[PDB]
């Protein structure tokens, strides 16, 4: 209702270093630090105090809801090792060893893509650590040989040389390596003092060196969580970006327009020229944050340059990190493709190759049935991918994408593959879905009511002596194409206005087209504009737009040009009239901006009309492709002129131009049955 | 019982093509159409089964609940001509032959003004086809040469060339027609594919040429009813309009304010520039349907134009149809006259001619006992014509009309006149009477209680500065009679009573300047709530100021009294003009000015009539108030404005109250009073 | 102005076969046009302003109708008594109007009442002067230069 929005706003306004669930493996690998002052107990006893009081009832560890083999294996092995080390509470070690020796046989059916990070470098070293002690585990298994093979396969890609010169993604699993030149290795850690934001690697480096900053980092992260250490920390850039994305794509962002603008400032202030990262102080970058951050920063009206994507190119084939084994990355390529739609004409041509390669890869993977990701499971990835691929930026009305996205949300059923299965909470929650569903239903009620009212008005004004042979379909189409863009609660005076004027235009057009031009007409047509209910501010200045449109009709007769441009211009003018928004033409740049926007809209609509006409008559594909490119150029220019921030015009005017062009461009890329299915799914298909 | 209301609502909102009875003539005529492949008997067995299934005790056919003559003999002969043609159930065939041979002597005593459709063109052909089979006919009888003469007159008025260039009313009875020359006549039938929506004629046309559309129509219409074929089908426009009329005239219209709109929608969606007869197909628009749809549409706030009614104008005479070989009935003319009241000033003079021609017509036929109609059979049509001619729209309160009519509804005994006799089920029922009587009794008891409730307060208020209480409350209740409007009704009455009291006091004391007491405080005697405490006092002070300013002049103060009474109605209930525009101010000002002017004019008329002057000044003032009432009525029920409907109806209520006061005699007023609020029902 | 002119024309076509003059409608049109050009609304929420406006409009309409009737009966071959009757009634209505206008405890604005008064006084003035005096005044007011 409304207290949920308050709870969400409170959770947003106090964001910090990031929230993430704890993990038993890291706690076990941290507890092994013998005391500094010379005592007998471990340095951090809170780790043992927690690890002893969080054992699963089955006798295992790891995540409870989901169930994956490697997670349980690693967590349980780490826990038994941490227990046997200090040799306390030895009543449960056998309870875990039973599970291990009973379920290690079933380690042969796990998928190839779901391989935990640092798995082939942490499982063998942990097994060797177990071998030092007398622990009976089935070391023999046909599956373990695959692990030792993958280990060498990965180690071949990163020699002993580049590990000591350039910081790579390898430092996230360091305890599984020996013979380390610690002299030329202390010069590569993060700014905080931890090796690539990983408590296990910091712990390993501490007990094998005499550093002091790593101890400070470990003590801080231990004290902040009152016992227990997380899988990765901090996340001060990941959470912000993905929370803003999940709030935007869900259709609830309008209530939080005072925090999102204060949440993206932190990202904009740290725009490293070679790309973003997963935090503020990580020296290795990647693509799942550069593309997403860039798109989000550009969609809200900032000044970002896209040439930073050039760093991730290698012989016309992108990647996600500096050196990996299996290039099965669906989310990074998907986010890059989605960020390759926003594109200004003057930008560097790298985005073209980005779009081409990402579309080729995603289409390849969609042909087969390999729609599985290596970072996080979800409820429905193929749905998101198919929607983002089949309906480009030109013809994606926001309300439709929201209605479709109210199904593929994970809620609490999501989990992200790190060093171990760990749950995120700040943007994988339950208030989001419920609030979105409530708001959607509250919108649908008003939509139905105003639809009934408009139907009565359409019947009473005897305006069915014109129009097609099925007026209900025309009314439904021309109201859905208006209630899908201006979807707010207090803009009925614009929604209904758009609907009424669209109906009037589509009636007069048919009446003119069934007679044979404007010369052979005899009725008074200028008076049809009086059917709109009277007012003082709105009407009176609308008959001017109507008379101008009628002059445009009577002036384009001896030629052969279309008329759709002037209809789009009438629609944008009539939407500007309602709402009461002027433009201070006192200064010139606003006047010039307005003129350019109007001309671009008219030209785009005319080109689209020509496309539809020349495609109906059954011509070759070359003409259609040429017209498509010719349209896309001006569409890119209009997008650039609408999203940027140079001239001083009320943002709602340019957004109105964008809405009108989006509608006119969407109505020409779908068959009637599809738009009917969409009308049925958006309005009538009730929620909760 | 309230449950009856929900029952009739559920039976109405699931309406279809109308539920009428079945006719023996049509079933018999359609039964004798033989099959195509092989043909071991007739085509449809359900029709012959129903025929052998529903014999009357006398042996005849038709609805014996109303013993007519013509339809019975016609149906019996046309049924025997098939029951003895297929040679089955012979033991009952001659049983009806004895009936006709023993009762044919009644055709010399039957009424002339009630002759069935196509009688004189279907009876001779029936005798022709009955000649062949072994059966006895009394050929020689003057009652047959008479119908032969009528047939000759009909063929004299209707030549043969009309049956090949334009649709014509003859196509309902194609039995007594030969040499049709279907070459051009087949493309002249209706849009559905029938022949003027008459199954007998379609069967006769399909027998002589193998058309598929007529076959499909007959198959659908026979499989719809599952046995039996109606006299005419469909009836999806006639039934709706007449049902809405008989529903709004009883006085239970306020309950069904949704289905009435969703029923007039289907009328407004088919207002062709010619008219609407009984379906969207039959192109023979007559003037008994238009005169109904036009009036109803203009009453409920729509946009219609009466220039269409001009299409029936022929040298001052008005045609019921294109080829009527008979002086028209009263019901189409009665409906035209009743629809010639809601005239707007900018309308064409077509109504101005109907209003006088139909008045003359209905006055001639009323000056005798010639009140028999032609397309209906009812209890008392002359009484309702009398009522509609005695009290015009200017002085016709709803309660008086519904009370005087509630004892005239035909219940379930209203037979109609087509090719055969049939009965309607939707708007000829007994549930309507039950619900209307229950609601009227509830209203009567409420009024009988509140009258004494008001009289006690009047006696307690010490306002003898009589008989006006009962008349005032009757005038207050004859318009706002809804269940939960006592708050407005009592306010209507109290202010009028106090007003006439102070009006008598000022006249007695000799001017409002020789008054030594204060009078503004008199408003405290009327009950009040906290939400409206001083507004009514402000209006009262405004009325007193208008009086002390309109003294020593000629214009009466009654107009300001009407305006004060309207504002008083407006206070009780609490609805504003809260929207806020320039048109709203202008509409309110215009309505108030019109009300005041009409009230003052009626005051002057009632003053100048008693004086015994010439009868021409009365005619002048009557034409003036008519020219004003037309515009006022237009502004009241236009339905295209932004003023709350009740705030608009208040002005009409007050003006009609004043007009009824000024256009009646005291004894008739008292008769209406003790017939409405004193004499109970049932 | 569109709506005001439409209403005036409808009032023309609604009184085409009556013996009443149509000067009141033109006076109401002029008053509405002045009020529109000035840019002054009227608070239609509370009842007293509505009633005051209705009373003022009815008064000015009746006054202008009476003036038109007197002007018609003047030049025609009528006696010198009916004119005095009409003048007495006109004066009564005018004194009631100036009572309603010059008062100080009213709730409507000040300029609107003065607009009503200006229109009514313009009509009553143009009704009471031969064209020669009108020409003299025109020449003396805006053409005869003062200093
Ligand atoms: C940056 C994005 C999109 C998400 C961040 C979420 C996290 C915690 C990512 C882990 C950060 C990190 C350093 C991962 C590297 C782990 C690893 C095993 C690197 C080397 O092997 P890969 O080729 O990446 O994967 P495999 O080990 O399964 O082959
Ligand atoms: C008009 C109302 C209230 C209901 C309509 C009911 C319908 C559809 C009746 C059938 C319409 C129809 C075909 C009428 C035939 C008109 C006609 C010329 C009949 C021939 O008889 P008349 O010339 O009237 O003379 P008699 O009927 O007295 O013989």
């Amino acid at each position: 209702t409304t207290t949920m929005i308050d709870g969400i706003r409170t959770a947003l306004r106090s964001i910090g270093e990031g929230e993430i669930s704890i993990s038993a493996y890291d706690t076990s690998l941290v507890a092994l630090l013998k005391r500094l002052d010379g005592g007998d107990g471990p340095q951090f006893p809170s780790t043992i105090d927690w690890i002893v009081q969080n054992q699963l009832p089955d006798g295992s560890w790891g995540d409870a809801s989901f169930f994956m083999m490697g997670d349980r294996i690693m967590s349980t092995l780490a826990c038994v090792v941490a227990l046997k080390s200090w040799n306390i509470h030895t009543d449960k070690c056998e309870r875990g060893l039973l599970f291990i020796q009973e379920n290690m046989w079933r380690l042969a059916h796990e998928e190839e893509d779901w391989m935990l990070v640092g798995f082939e470098i942490a499982l063998p070293s942990l097994l060797d650590m177990a071998k030092d002690l007398d622990l009976d585990i089935p070391y023999d298994e046909p599956a373990l040989k695959a692990i030792y093979a993958e280990r060498e396969r990965k180690l071949a890609k990163i020699p002993r040389d580049v590990l000591h010169s350039m910081p790579t993604t390898l430092l996230h699993s360091l305890e599984g390596m020996v013979d380390l030149d610690w002299e030329k290795l202390l010069k590569l850690r993060c700014l905080d003092g931890s090796f690539h934001c990983s408590p296990a690697s910091t712990a390993t480096a501490f007990q094998q060196t005499g550093d002091q900053k790593c101890f400070e980092y470990l003590d801080g992260i231990v004290k902040k969580f009152n016992g227990g250490v997380p899988c990765i920390y901090p996340l001060d850039v990941y959470e912000r970006l993905w929370a803003v994305d999940r709030l935007t794509r869900l259709g609830i962002s309008r209530h939080f327009t005072s925090e999102i603008e204060d949440c993206l400032d932190y990202i904009f202030r740290n725009w490293t020229p070679d790309g973003l990262a997963h935090t503020k102080n990580c020296p290795v970058k990647d693509i799942a944050d550069t593309a997403m951050g860039f798109r989000l920063l550009r969609l809200y009206g900032y000044q970002v340059d896209p040439c930073v994507l050039k760093k991730f190119e290698k012989d016309g084939k992108f990647f996600c990190l500096h050196g990996e084994s299996n290039p099965s990355s669906v989310t990074p390529m998907y986010n890059t493709y989605r960020a390759s739609q926003l594109k200004f004409p003057g930008d560097d041509g790298v985005l073209g190759r980005a779009e081409v390669f990402c579309r080729s890869f995603l289409q390849d993977r969609r042909g087969s049935n390999r729609m599985k990701d290596k970072w996080a499971i979800a409820k429905d990835i193929p749905g998101e991918v198919e929607y983002a691929m089949d309906y480009p930026w030109k013809a994606s009305l926001p309300r439709i994408e929201t209605r479709l996205y109210l199904d593929q949300y994970g809620g609490s059923g999501d989990v992200w593959i790190g060093k171990v299965l760990h749950r995120m909470t700040l943007f994988c929650n339950d208030l989001y879905l419920k609030a979105a569903k409530a708001d959607f239903s509250n919108f649908q009620k008003e939509c139905r009511v105003e639809l009934n009212g408009l139907r009565r008005w359409y019947l009473r004004s005897n305006l069915e002596k014109f129009g097609g042979t099925d007026p209900q379909t025309t009314l439904m189409t021309s109201y859905f194409l208006a209630s899908a863009n201006i979807f707010e609660a207090n803009r009925a005076a614009e929604r209904l206005g758009w609907a009424r004027v669209a109906l009037l235009a589509d009636a007069v057009s048919s009446h003119f087209r069934r007679i044979g031009g404007p010369k052979n007409s005899t009725s008074n047509l200028e008076e049809l504009i009086s059917l709109v209910p009277f007012d003082d501010a709105y009407s009176g200045s609308l008959r001017e737009a109507w008379k101008q449109w009628l002059m445009a009709w009577t002036a384009k007769e001896s030629s052969q040009e279309s008329i759709e441009g002037d209809t789009a211009i009438l629609l944008v003018r009539a939407i500007e009239i309602f709402g009461g928004r002027h433009v201070l033409t006192g200064q010139r740049p606003d006047l010039w901006e307005y003129s350019q926007l109007e001309q671009l809209t008219s030209s785009i609509c005319c080109k689209l009309s020509r496309r539809v006409l020349a495609q109906e008559n059954g011509e070759s594909t070359e003409k259609v492709e040429e017209i498509d490119q010719q349209v896309d150029l001006e569409m890119q220019e209009l997008t650039r002129r609408v999203l940027q921030g140079c001239s001083a015009i009320n943002r709602l005017t340019r957004e109105t131009f964008l809405h009108v062009v989006k509608s006119f461009c969407y109505v020409a890329y779908c068959s009637p049955e599809t738009i009917d299915s969409h009308i049925d799914k958006v309005i009538f298909q009730d929620v909760i």
